[PDB]
């Protein structure tokens, strides 16, 4: 992750293509 968001232990934090933080 980078900080501002947080994922749920089930999920993990993951980049996109476009360089985007979200969740895989």
């Amino acid at each position: 992750c980078e900080g501002n968001f947080y994922c749920p232990a089930e999920k993990f934090c993951c980049k996109t293509r476009t360089g985007q933080w979200g969740c895989c």
